[PDB]
């Protein structure tokens, strides 16, 4: 009577040099994610993913409740950003936390396009929580 139920998370971030006045001190814009693989939806079993920014920042603690899941920023530096995905499981676990290291493109390098696949496994999921994860795209392995 154990079932093992399989999802994929993609963390991601994109930066670049932004473009506006000498006088406006961000030097970058940036983007960060947490999305499913092509043909997935995530949304089934995530209720929703808190992005905690550099402190510096307005409103640091960032909530989506529903896709995209997405920060878009102007900063001038890099920082470790905590990640939670929260679940719509009514037992443990409840929440995956993750530290991504949202990191710039200094001294005239290219656009940063990172990916982070994060393979979660969810042993012996209650019925309800199962059936979200298999919708979501997750598999059974037994
Ligand atoms: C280690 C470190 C890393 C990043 C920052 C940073 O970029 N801080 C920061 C502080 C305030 C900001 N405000 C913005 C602009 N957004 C525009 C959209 C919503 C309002 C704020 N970007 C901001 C960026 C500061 C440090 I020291």
């Amino acid at each position: 009577n154990q079932c093992t139920v399989q999802v994929r998370l993609e963390l991601g971030h994109r930066a670049q040099l932004r473009k506006k006045p000498t006088t406006e001190g961000f030097t970058h814009d940036w983007m960060v994610f947490v999305r499913g693989p092509e043909q997935c939806d995530i949304q089934h079993f995530v209720e929703k993913v808190v992005f905690w920014l550099h402190d510096s920042f307005p409103k640091p603690r960032r909530v989506c409740k529903e896709p995209p899941y997405k920060v878009e920023e102007s900063g001038y530096a890099g920082f470790i950003m905590p990640i939670e995905v929260h679940f719509k499981n009514k037992e443990e676990p409840r929440k995956v936390c993750f530290t991504y290291d949202l990191f710039l493109n200094l001294e005239g390098n290219p656009p940063v396009n990172h990916l982070r696949c994060e393979k979660l496994t969810f042993n012996n999921p209650t019925t309800e929580f199962r059936y979200k994860l298999l919708r979501a795209g997750g598999v059974m392995v037994m």
